[PDB]
């Protein structure tokens, strides 16, 4: 969804104030008779505010299509959580840019930032800065590194020195419901990992999640994905890249077929080409003997 | 437990009579001071009728001590269970052998088939012939092989035309509570299974339980294990080989290193030198080759 | 309460017939204005039947008086309880007493024997001829003593080969609500106890019952009872040995100062004489010795 | 367990400043990977903050271990009642020492404070400085007497001029949960206690509670533990003693046994030679015709 | 409300067969388009049976309507209640009267019958001839006078041996809630009643009941109304003499200024000339002493 | 009660300062070994601070006893609003007399007050100097007239110009529960009231509480009692007034037995030949032709 479909702003001060957006304004949106020209602006409901504009209208959950369960609570937590985020960041209003509340943001992630900020003993219930830091980073309005302090969820499942491995459930977030099993892979820091470690860590995954694949979209953190989804990651991945008119980070845990699949992509190959070494490259015999090494040693010992 | 933890017997009869143990009953005979002499005898509580014989109060469980609990509604329905079924069995008087009431029965076992028989959707709700039968193999009192409709689990985790697996949970019970983490493969019929069929199935558990070893304690029927359980449960099958004062079903998707360390011992070599070739043996590759084609045919599809 | 305050009966039959009197019955009959010369007859309420001769409305509990809490679903219970029980001794009508009907009943002893029958897992919950005995005896009906079968109480603290130690909690009972802390004793059979075994309990209750004296109002059972409390029962007993106008089955481990006390108001001698020896007599050095050693043994072991 | 499993420290400031460790970060700590020269230190989750040292992860309960409920709503406020404590003690940084926090404290004794702590009317509710006394104490971290308004129960159930009886029930804690009639002694002030006072309470304590004996592990309170525990009690203060590489009190109430068999210990005797006196002492006359008087004036009066 | 609004019937058998009038058929009458010529005649709801004719749908409750609540449980209960009853009945088709349809019910008393029949411990709970009386009065298709035994009401508040006081509240009805106050005085038995009795009567409603008047409309019962409601019944009792195109039982108790206000209206007197004695004529006075005699006696006793 | 039983104090400062007692230290108290000679001084509990001298138990409610229910939630706002009220009446330490904490007060009245202080409506919810002269009139530690600003009971069930009456219902009193239907009649003002009035009042009262007598204990308000309590309240203010070793205020309303038997008290005649008159006077006859006024108004009207 488009930043506009949960915060409206004011030009008035010296510095950009931004302000939430209740779930009645959304509702006397979706009903009320706009003219054409008009559905490019933030819709003023009279009763209860600003709302987002009728261009986004799509983006709503209905009697019949499937969106943003603005009714949610959480719609109020994620509609205030970013207001507040933002007021905070503090823009100048000289640079202010209208074509920023088109900034498509990633919901689900920040749905989870949410419960972490929520939590109590979470880093981030307290450290305001960071929870900025990781709102700006779900919002795509930054470009900094996903570390493990700001990763969007916080279901450790797994941890060493420099790895961190969360599970990112879906099935009960309670604005863009979604079943999918992922695990998200983060480094706790910027500093080098000896392929000791990193070796080690591709022999535990390969071991423990066995069913999924360590795939990157770029940035400096991986998603653990099913087999039987890799295809469609990798469509998309397509798209994006036809849309760009990549630092994977050559992690030794990297899922190979994906490897070199992106790497075609990034030189042209088309994807009905490309698709094909997803499941054609065999994993290095350094993993797979790391990985029965893992096996035998927990039967041995 | 044995037997005698949950029934006592009447023999004035033509057949056998069972009878229910109550809670109450085994509360009394744990506080009532009963002579040596008297231990192993059924002990009479008077107001609450027969309880077991004091020689077994170490099977239940006490403010300090991990034991049946009793005092459960479960124990209730287990107790009500074995009476009902063993009166079926209509076991002659004549022949009875108090020995019977000392067979140790599998507690875990039979607190699943009540589950099974509860489930108006299972067999084991209305068929009764089957239910007498998959509790006798619960019991211990029969040599019958516990195919799938005799099973301890209705958790169907998967069923292709031969084989089923089911989730064997016992975290949940509310006899005796265990963490084990296990499902059993049984055989749909005792009818002899193509090699065709067998491998798919080896290869289907390979890449769906990879942290699992498929074993056989003698049965044809076999429990998905752990790897780092492997060891204790090749143990226990020696202990058992050790009172001798074993029919693998040759399945070829049974763990190779049990296959043969389990050979091992039944030809006379100890335990010390056979344990080895239970992480030391690789599987085949034509399984190998039939798991990574699951993998690959899971990424493109 | 007079038996009359539970049940009111009919002689039309063979045999007498008796019916449950229920709570509005007996809230009609207390407001009712009746006649002097009617108190005594059963007092027909019209609409809710036959209630208890007004005779007897002391024993009711009041806004402002204790008594019976026929208000509660616990006297529903106990009336119905009476009414079945007298109807199954089928008493000939041609023999009837007016006067049985007066009878005290032992309500709270009545109110522990309904949480017998209640309970699946006693006998009496059942077995009906025990069940017509057991309240027979509580009714003062009947001769027969009370063997541990029949004891008014489940609460089982203590059972060895002869004796069996009940816990009388009134404390909680929805009749009449008492806190006297008392436990009873019974044999389990009429069956000759060997001195040894008399000895043995006798040090038993000793160590286990400190605070209490084993006491006998004549009857083979026994009730322990607080040493602050030994006199209160001597005088009760006394009382009832001044209207003329005891059976303590001589039990090693009856209290003492009870045994001779007792001994001396049969004799003739006055309470003021005799309530002495209650304090002033010491147990059995065999049975002192012998709770030491139950100590002791306790200590070491 | 060692204080380290429930605050960690700063030395930034000029007064060590503790900080609590919360359930989530234990749990990402046990499941974590890490080397072994670093279990010594205590870990940083990154997203729950610091958690004790891998070292005493023996300490926490798991599916299989008996140990801290950590996940226990007591366990968070043991470790805020310490955290604070701690601070309010304000240590200063030059003096520190990190092995500090691998002093053993009193799990159950701290938990039973807090239900004092939380008690309106208890007066550690709201006199600060006799709480930090009490949890100094209970943290094994001052040498000082337990003294009546520092003792770990309020439960009340005796109190004279003198002494003051609380019962320690653990049957319901949630963090160490555990069966054991325990009641302790302890003096209401360090005033001399006239023999006179002292041989009375002994005899009370010999009628009310005749199942216990009155020990003490050295320091100015006692324990009243059932005579079936002697034994143990004495074993360890047999290893404790066996680790200084002692002050009863003289209390008339000691239980003799407990007394002479301690005496030897002191004295470089065996074990296995000394716990023979525990049940080999016969108490005084003195106490026990003061016990006969108890009770013969209860039952005359 | 007419009978008509709770019962259908059926002529094809022997007896008239009496039918139950469901709530949803009601719902579907009162919504359905009927034809002038039809709304006398019971409407076929097709779904959901047999509804009352249309032309009473003013008795039933509507939005802004006050009327029989017959979405009420109670609507049901009392449906049944008559359907029952009057097939006991067994009046002859051949005699069957269409009329009797038309007789005007005492939907209040009946929903006190219903009251009186879910009592178990009320004689019209299993007595059903008895029943029978009570819902046929109830339904003024008896000439019967309403006794004890068959009284709307089982609230006794008063019972000598002759009379009996009930309470008539019916505030909380779910049917036809209504505020009066009011009590009914109703003979034992149809025997003739001493003066000695009728006056202690008379002087115990007027210590008891001071607001009330004890009235008749003719029949052998008697309300106690308030003084200030006391014309009303007057009027009605009038209205009702008028359509002529009454035993006050002479009791002593009825109120002196009804006594001869009807008599008046019977003898030809217009209401205007009448309505005067009501509040001018005193009782007697040997009743005034008799009830001053009451409060003295209460007063020292 | 008395006052020693809800509230302790402190002479240090310059101002009397008054602490609440907690249900805990009471039951400290009642349980603890306290010697004779000091039974007379506040018990101090150690654990829960000071209690009511033992001299005092027998005002607290046992398993046995009838007293304060002082666990009751009830008891610690009665003994919150006494310490405050005290405190705030700021008492010099100069002039304390510890005999003031042995008034009685009247608990049951208290009681009425915190429900009236707790009502939001109710003025002395806000009027903190009413409150506590509503308090101290209560507690019998001041002589001022319960006018109805400060009458017990807000219950209003009457009201005009010069009166009021209020409902004292006990019934639900969590304190010191009792049933006995009470009215109280208090002056709005001291204004005299007019004989015109007074009369009214007087019928009024005769016609709407007949079974009642509006009686006085001296001070200027009066108590309304049925007449089958004359002759108790008349024994209690017969005790009373042979105990001071009277102004009913002449009101029209009075009852004549009462006025004539405490009359006759007042000059020496004994209680038990001036019991009499309670039922020998015939109201004024004034009275009874204004009460039969206002029946025949509201028949005829």
């Amino acid at each position: 969804a488009e930043l506009a479909c949960f915060v409206s702003f004011s030009l008035t001060e010296d510095k950009v104030v931004w302000y939430p957006i209740n779930k009645k304004a959304v509702q006397t949106m979706l009903c009320a008779k706009v003219e054409k020209d008009q559905r490019s602006n933030y819709y003023d409901t009279i009763l209860y505010g600003v709302a987002p504009p009728p261009e986004f209208r799509n983006r709503f959950k209905t009697n019949e299509r499937y969106g943003l369960d603005y009714e949610s609570d959480q719609y109020t937590e994620l509609v205030n959580l970013l207001a507040d985020t933002l007021n905070m960041v503090s823009m100048p209003t000289e640079k202010f840019q209208f074509d920023i509340v088109k900034t498509v943001v990633q919901v689900r992630h920040l749905e989870n930032l949410l419960c972490r900020i929520k939590d109590v003993n979470d880093i981030l219930n307290a450290n305001v800065k960071l929870r900025v830091k990781a709102v700006m980073i779900a919002c795509n309005l930054v470009n900094e590194t996903e570390t493990t302090p700001l990763t969007e969820s916080n279901d450790i499942v797994y941890q060493d020195s420099y790895f961190t491995i969360t599970k990112l459930d879906y099935s009960n977030h309670k604005l863009l419901p979604l079943m999918a099993d992922e695990y998200k892979i983060t480094i706790n820091t910027k500093t080098d990992i000896p392929d000791r470690n990193q070796t080690a860590f591709a022999a535990y995954i390969r071991y423990n999640f066995n069913k999924f694949a360590a795939i990157s979209h770029g940035k400096r953190h991986w998603r653990l994905v099913l087999h039987s989804q890799l295809m469609s990651h990798a469509e998309r991945l397509d798209r994006k890249i036809k849309s760009d008119k990549y630092d994977d980070g050559d992690m030794a845990f990297v899922h190979p077929g994906w490897k070199t699949c992106i790497g075609q992509l990034c030189g042209g190959t088309t994807f009905e080409v490309a698709k094909t070494s997803l499941y054609s490259i065999k994993p290095s015999k350094t993993v797979r003997t790391a990985t029965n090494k893992i096996e035998s040693d927990l039967i041995s010992m």
